[PDB]
């Protein structure tokens, strides 16, 4: 495994598990054992090879009656504090995928209440009245409740890149708040797993991984550990964590509108297992956090569009009380900066330019106005990478790297131009020992690679930005026709 | 051409034009004439064959200088009252498609002002404050201004079917208001044309079509008349109009969010040509009608979701002041009918049923509740065709043909159920002589075929309906967790 085509590694079939539990694979109808982990013996107390031997034999008829009963009810069923034929107590994660029954065993924890812990946490977030307020309080809350050394919220940008939008940490540790990371740092097959396995744990990044027997069966097939919580993680990621001085992790998938919005990511500096009941509670908390964020995002989109409609209605009331519409636009145009987040706004009317805020230089505008007129086709036009459309625009990218243009006339070539500075201008942001695979696996190199990937580019225009621009196009084109 | 697989007929390459003008096809760079209409001679005054002869020869160097000048500026350029070498006056529709220049000639009309007519009309719709108010006033306005005998607005449903949502007509004519028509009555290749050619005219449905020479050239290629306003229409449609007693038509394409929302359709009982300047004005009017409807649709979606959020906030304030949540739901559930348009609503809580309005019978509910629990997977579930999911549900389809189910608990199998009657129950709706191809081509048979196609089906659940159900799911599941 080498660090070039990152999306290639099959992380779902590594043929190893983590040492904090043992795994037993059986046939579809759980009749007999097909595969098992090397540490099955040491933990369950059993001796010799377990493969071929029937299910009723290995675990006892008492236990299998309950396991087979539960499989009749792809989501893993979680049965805590089960009695084995020996008399030992285990927590059991049971699931079925690709017609293979998988049974995960871990030492029991009986002195926790899942729904109790979950409710207490969900109660403290349910009253949050903004995305910012939910995000900020969640990092603190999760840290105080699950006692991890650092808790991040990692939000995915449009281009797959990740931003650290919230942080709770021990004072001694370094901050990642406001730092970005490349799309490659979390490959595509990883995001696929995270969309179907909502909670993930690494107990010990420096632990010895326990191999599954057999790795490949008669048919040449590997064991798919997609929904298995004991699945061992890519050595690339584990080397990354080791270099960061992180011994353990727990991540929660944030699903909004059926898409992976981001991760709640917990780091610990010493090894750390969460017991099944604590994991159940944290997963409940994750589902509610996702649901509340979704509603809060919907409410913010509504408020943004409502505000734009009120703004435009105010302007249309003025426009009907003023003879010269061109005069009004020259006086008013900067006010349109309240509709769409921009670093500068400009009016191009009757081959005259009027600027406000961060705009390209006066001499550069006519080239830009001519270009827009050619590709616009009387529709809204927007790029976050201006230099890719006009190479000479590279020189003023620090001032204006992104442009959204609104036609304000049905007939004449007049435009309302919104600009954004290049994304590195708007940034509001230590030494790391490396492993065998080099200094690529450090937050320092990741952030430097991202910085390069976004050179001469602005924050992209959202759907909400484009929807408002379009409503503003119909408003200005409409009132322009009235006057003529 | 026979009436089975309707989407098959190539209406874009019929090799004929309408008699109210003449057509001349030239090469990409308009050097010489490749094709021409049989009536080119009679109208332009020219004698013999025009194919092969150079452009400069046929029209004169004076005219071609202006035509070639205009082609340098896929949208057809419209040049009214042009002087031919003879001295006659013609209105010229010039366009270029598939590297073939097409020139359309019609006798001139100089005693109209396009922008004047357009502004007067656009001024009367620009202040409309609801979709209903824009739709209703537009049919009357277009009838009074363009003097057509009947003006319809034909709105496309989700399944391609069309509904007559507005009508202005002569008293003597019969009404189509509230009638539906099958998706097949306007085939797919037709809707494709209408998305790129926004205005269409039939001068005379009983007129003799003029053939293009040659129909097929050396390469075996036909002349594509997609953007040509003289293109002759399918004889299926023309037979339809003849059976309706309609001699002429003019349709305007209504584009909303870059999709064909429907048509403004004008019928005349006598033959009728609209002059180029009148067509320009009507096309301007069509663009503004589309733009205003789009904004009004956006504003109505906003108001609907805002109202749902206020409703849910009111309910959450009550829920925090009441110990028994199940009591509150039993008292309150009918009020949820204000969120989503429904004919009935029901509560399934603790294996007890409470109904309100048009719901399935008491004895039928547990079967339905068991079914929903199996397919729901804790997500919102909705069908407009209940009998297709549960065959025995056919018997009560007149009362409840459609169902949307909201889970109200994270743990228990409790549901808020919304129902809709079958669409023919909610309907609020003469003899026709037929032609060679039978009685299929009559509004009577079309409406009867549609009625059959929607048997045992309700009005489908919109995106707005599903978005509100989802927000209500998160609200009820969220407050349910709080109580436990
Ligand atoms: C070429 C391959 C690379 C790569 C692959 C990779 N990353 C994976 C997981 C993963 N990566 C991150 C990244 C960070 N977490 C942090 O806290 C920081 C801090 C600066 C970074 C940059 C995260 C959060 C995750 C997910 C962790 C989790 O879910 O617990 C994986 C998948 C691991 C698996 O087996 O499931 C792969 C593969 N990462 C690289 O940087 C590179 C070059
Ligand atoms: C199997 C083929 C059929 C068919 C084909 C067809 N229809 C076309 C156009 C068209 N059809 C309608 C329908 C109506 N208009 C009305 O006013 C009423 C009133 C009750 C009906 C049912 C309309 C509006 C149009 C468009 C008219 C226009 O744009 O002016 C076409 C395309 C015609 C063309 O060459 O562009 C085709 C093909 N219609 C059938 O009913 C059937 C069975
Ligand atoms: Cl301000
Ligand atoms: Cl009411």
């Amino acid at each position: 495994v080498d660090l070039t085509n990152c999306d290639r590694e099959p992380i779902h079939i590594p043929g190893y598990i983590q040492p904090h539990g043992c795994l037993i694979a059986c046939d579809n109808a759980m009749r007999m054992v097909l595969r098992h982990s090397e540490n099955c013996g040491e933990l369950l107390g059993l001796e010799g090879d377990l493969n071929g031997r029937t299910a009723e034999d290995v675990l006892g008829k008492r236990l299998v009656h309950d396991l087979r009963n539960a499989l009749t009810v792809t989501r893993p069923a979680m049965l805590p504090a089960m009695e084995t034929s020996d008399g030992r107590s285990f927590d059991i994660s049971l699931h079925r995928y690709k017609s293979t029954t998988i049974i995960e065993f871990e030492p029991s924890d009986s002195d926790t209440q899942p729904l109790g812990t979950a409710r207490k946490m969900v109660d403290r977030i349910r009253e949050a009245d903004s995305v910012e307020s939910l995000i900020s309080r969640t990092t603190r809350l999760v840290k105080a409740t699950l006692g991890y050394d650092r808790v991040l919220i990692y939000r995915f940008e449009e281009d797959g890149a990740g931003k650290v939008v919230s942080e709770a940490k021990q004072p001694e540790l370094e901050s990642f708040l406001g730092q970005y990371f490349p799309a490659s740092d979390i490959p595509q097959q990883a995001r696929a797993l995270y969309l179907k396995n909502t909670l993930r744990i690494i107990s010990d990044a420096s632990g010895t991984p326990i191999p599954v027997l057999p790795a490949v069966d008669v048919s040449g097939e590997p064991l798919d550990l997609s929904y298995a919580h004991l699945r061992n993680f890519s050595p690339i990621h584990c080397e990354y964590l080791r270099n960061m001085g992180v011994a353990a992790s727990m991540s929660i998938s944030v699903i909004v509108d059926d898409a992976l919005w981001g991760l709640i990511v917990c780091h610990h500096c010493s090894p750390r297992v969460l017991s099944m009941p604590v994991r159940i509670a944290a997963a409940m908390f994750g589902e509610f956090f996702s649901m509340f964020l979704q509603v809060l995002k919907q409410k913010r989109r509504l408020d943004t569009i409502n505000h734009a409609h009120a703004a435009l209605d105010r302007f249309l009331r003025l426009a009907a009380h003023r003879a010269n519409l061109e005069e009004l636009l020259v006086d008013s145009f900067q006010d349109f900066a309240r509709l769409i987040p921009c670093d500068g706004v400009g009016l191009w009317v009757g081959n005259n330019w009027h600027g406000h805020g961060a705009t390209p230089p006066h001499d550069a505008i006519p080239r830009l106005a001519r270009f827009v007129a050619s590709v616009s086709e009387g529709r809204v036009w927007a790029t976050h990478a201006l230099s890719q459309a006009i190479p000479e625009a590279e020189i003023y990218a620090d001032t204006a790297a992104g442009m959204l243009a609104i036609p304000i006339s049905q007939v004449k070539s007049d435009y309302l131009l919104f600009f954004r500075k290049e994304i590195v201008q708007n940034l509001n942001w230590k030494s790391y020992e490396t492993g065998p695979m080099g200094d690529r696996l450090t937050p320092r190199k990741s952030f430097a690679i991202w910085k390069e990937s976004v050179r001469l580019q602005a924050q992209p225009w959202s759907e909400a930005d484009r929807e408002i621009a379009e409503t503003a196009r119909i408003a200005l084109v409409g009132v322009a026709f009235h006057h003529s």
